[PDB]
């Protein structure tokens, strides 16, 4: 019997650990049982965002202190998914997943259950290709069993921190005779997010294996997962995977539902995600623990037949604008901008859309 | 002689695109001699160095001068051109064209859409953001109301103004004449100009008493504001251009206008209340929308409903750009259409962090 | 016998025609003899820079009124090449080229000569490909003929305006079943700049045709022109060519010389360009009419072994940075930041460098 | 008899300490003798730049484990001044100041000396006002004695890290009923830079006290220090001062010289600074250890009467542009873009100019 608790903590800066320090000193959280931390940090969420690593370093230093272990050890034990980009009204915050297995009669029905798994370090020429998909698809199966979920349909969200291609990993693949998927480091964020997402779909039964190839990755937008949520960063060379869903063998005081935004202003999907997780009135909104969603600019350059400038705007990266938009739309349904939104939804929802999950109190 | 107002919301492909307007003129839907105002969203950055505003105005004036057989300057003396740059997020560039026909039909029963237009005099740089701007806008608002044949200020639902800003050259002109300007910063001057103009609206409509407004109150006392004023700064004029929109009992328009006030940037309730005030009482009637017109801003607390955001601390992206993307996305998500007018910088336009929102709808 | 006069005119804004009208009203410029105007305008110099079209519309409208002809006839007759982006201390300005027929003695030696030619409009799928190369090369030859220059060694600068891709144009292409050269609007500027530059190298014999193919464009940086200077813009669908050199059939009181900057801080190359124009001492800098240069971020991410973030900065596009840098370097050598610097030097000088030309009074 | 050594070390990211550690592992740096680290970090150098604190955290975390002590005591013992913003070709790097007492002979001539001092913490309502000026001026006199410099004319550079105002800090001052010096986060950096620079002028006797008042700060540009170089940051409440000059009680093999750039393209002042540091020809450039300069946009919006858009550009803040410009000018003179340039030179050199120092081997 594993129980899961989730703490959404406001943060004053990327290195702010006080909110997690207040819940530990109070005993509401025992640090030894922390399995993952999902963060929105206030850099630009693109290539040169060092708030990701700053936030992970600051958290790792704090937990190594309170657990008496080394920073490197904490990194191997706890999944740090730091997603940069807090545009518009999006509030910086972290979500701390605690997994405490306690003996107790199991909640009839199904309750929140979380699994984590790491993949091996990829080679740069394996970034954004079938070997990233297959490897990620494997680790998702192992994280899914570590959560005590057997049916791939009890899964409602799969977060992933994935690597990207830097100038050194290009040369660290060129002098071995290997070409990389793309030359632009920014473009490799799309290829890393996308290949990782096709891994979720492959292991969850959403898309058959015959369809997936090198040429499909970031090209056949008909292929996509409905629960995958991948975020790239420079501070790593493997993929870290968090599987969230519902399990009969769970005692959590929480459930997780989801839906899929058809486009960036699909407030209907926000409300359906809310209803899939036991929130059906505007008064029950106070049971939200967090809302987690993908955003992206549609490749057509339109939303509902209306042109926008996201793909033409040379001043502001289109992932920055997508995040601002989708956060604002979710904020306006739940009346709270402190919700996880991440940009670049390659193979995560249809082109121009992305999955959205709500974790709510029962 | 009976005023009929027709409003056309026209998507644009670029700042200089006149093809949608020309299609309506070529089909006979719009007589170009009856155009009184054009309200634009142009795809520049909406801040200091936004030249899409002047580009779109020059393009529209050139085109209409050619259709009308008159000079560009004559067109600009006769037609309000209000271009608000900044189409961030999913916001769709477009123009809204106000046409005032004189028809041979009685006024429609009840009150219907009416529009009036008035220009102030040119302002010296040392008048921007001070009482001379406030009082001059107030007089011009009153003139536009009479233009519109609206007698009751409560029948005014949206006042759109283009206002000037301070450039380095204008500031230097004022210093050479011995005068100081309200602020020594072009970007900040947009706020004072927007703010003074909004207070002229409030003064003219009686939303605020005259003895509450003074130089020191401007862009400081946020308790003072208009609930219908929407003001936008640009480098391209030295005066204010005023469009008063409301409903008159002497109108044959097939349209009406309603409004509410957003209390903050994610106030979807205020969008629905403005829709209802314009007669749209359900999702299926949303197809009667002609346009939605809203003001957006970064609250001075640096928060929304107690949640911190980075708008006021973000040195890479100006906060008025963020406010526009946010409020446009919030409206897009209620009405299902991102091609709506949203303008940033809501000083004395609704509460701190909020702004007026109007809806023009078919009856 | 042609005589060319060049006027460098500071501007207060993209639509500022007052400096030009003052020279027309004073009798210094016969507007009917203007053959080209080359501008630095204060937009961002990228995809969504509309100051370029604003400037061209304002100049075309002004000249059309002064000549009693239509705007369309002005643009068919005069080359308008507006290069956006006035970063750092670079000063917005236009350079106006006037060409007059004169009966004058055989000016000893060779003197400034200018030729103009336009290509047909391109379809979006032809940008960055051999169709563009080949059509630009044909236009370059016509421009040389227009300039009465027979020897390609007497050509010192070839300025081109060329189109780019927007989201809307890429969708038009797809809807016709065509694949564009790259799906990135920003990167489309580099393909269009690079293909135009190879068109110059092909026409001048700097590179033989059998070395140029679609796969070489924006990949083989060892193919380049030493005099090409190309600039992309949303405001036109063809290429406009200005060829600038010296010919024995010219009565100009000006000459043009050039060099190639090897990297973004190559002040040595600025001084060689000056010497090549006859400016043999610091006391003779007053004969400068204008300096014209290309700037770019090197693909290696480095300058003389030193790393910079130009290729990694998701907040500022690297062509903005490169323009700021090269303008600052030239400015510090000639004492004047009002010089023409354009960014993105694909196939224009070596990787990380670009041509630099000086127009000087003899 | 003090001995100062200085090490300019390239960095690969804001948290890169491997260059420093290589010098420590090799025996060339005793980590216990480091008194100051001056860095350029690749954030945006403005308000929301977290690379400054990321770098400081990493270095403090590294030195502490090296010396066996806590972080709190490393930051109390070593001055960390991280200046963000590496635009243009400016290369990220840190400059490490090692100082140790020696029993050496009296070396004729004066030689590099370094002193350090910290001020008390400032309330938000004190930045940009006389409390900051006078407390900085007191700490400058203390750093001078720590450097064993008793003649202000032997001070060549005074580097300062100072605070700034965020929205949250401004809103807190309101709650407490206190008004701040300006209600703009970005503009608050200028006031804090400027009050600190005036602190240096007052301490060195460059400006007499009766000239300084709250009204003069960031208004009277005739008031300035010729050696002050100040840099604001979101990650501290006080000011840290490094005084760099020459002392007869020095056994350093280095010297420092300086000059004042009269504007952003004043290459003549770079060469004067080099010549004042004993570098008399181009063949002696190899003796440069580092160049340190302040850059800024002039309040007139011009350079030598030529307009630029640094103060007009709502997409790029003017300190970003100034740093790119001045770094490129210095790089073109010395052949190396890995030099320290900092933006915003309020009361540091004349309006539009700033001090520039050179540390060189004798
Ligand atoms: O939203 C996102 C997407 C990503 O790829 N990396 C980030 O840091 N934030
Ligand atoms: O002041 C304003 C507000 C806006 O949103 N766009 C503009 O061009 N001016
Ligand atoms: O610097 C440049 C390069 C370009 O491609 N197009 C422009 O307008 N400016
Ligand atoms: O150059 C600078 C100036 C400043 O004030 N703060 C920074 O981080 N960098
Ligand atoms: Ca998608
Ligand atoms: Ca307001
Ligand atoms: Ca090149
Ligand atoms: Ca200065």
């Amino acid at each position: 019997m594993q129980k899961v608790e989730v703490f959404r903590i406001p943060t004053a800066s990327p290195d702010d650990i006080s909110g997690l320090a207040t819940l530990i000193d109070s005993g509401k959280i025992n640090p030894a049982e922390i399995v993952a931390i999902l963060g929105k940090t206030e850099g630009n969420g693109c290539v040169n965002d060092f708030t990701r690593g700053f936030a992970t370093q600051s958290l790792a230093m704090y937990l190594a202190e309170k657990l008496g272990i080394s920073r490197e050890e904490v990194v191997k034990k706890v999944a740090f998914i730091m997603s940069g980009g807090t545009e518009g009204v999006m509030t910086p915050h972290i979500t701390v997943f605690v997994r405490k297995d306690v003996a107790a009669p199991a909640a009839p029905g199904k309750r929140l259950a979380v699994g984590v798994a790491f993949t091996r370090d990829f080679l740069p020429e394996e970034l954004g290709r079938m070997e990233q998909v297959n490897e990620v698809a494997r680790a998702v199966k192992e994280a899914m069993k570590d959560a005590q979920i057997d049916d791939p349909r009890d899964v409602h969200f799969v977060q992933i921190k994935c690597p990207l291609l830097t100038a050194e990993r290009i040369e660290d693949a060129k002098r071995r005779g290997k070409d990389v998927v793309v030359n632009d480091t920014y473009k490799s964020m799309a290829y890393s997010r996308g290949a990782s997402a096709l891994g979720v779909a492959l292991a969850l039964g959403e898309i058959s294996a015959d369809k997936i190839s090198n040429e499909a990755i970031c090209h056949d937008w008909n292929l996509y997962s409905s629960v995958a949520s991948t975020s790239a960063g420079v501070e790593l060379l493997n993929d870290e995977i968090i599987v969230v869903g519902n399990s009969t063998n769970s005692a959590s005081d929480l459930v997780i539902g989801h839906s899929v935004m058809k486009d960036a202003i699909d407030a209907d999907a926000v409300r359906a995600a809310l209803k899939d997780a036991g929130i059906r009135s505007d008064d029950e909104m106070d049971r939200i623990v967090n809302v987690l969603a993908k955003a992206e600019a549609a490749s057509s350059g339109t939303v509902r037949g209306r042109r926008n400038t996201m793909l033409d705007d040379s001043d502001i990266n289109h992932t920055r604008s997508a995040r601002a938009v989708v956060n604002a739309v979710i904020a306006s349904v739940v009346g709270d901008p402190m919700v996880y939104v991440s940009g670049g939804a390659e193979h995560q929802g249809p082109d121009g859309g992305g999955p959205i999950a709500v974790i709510a109190r029962v």
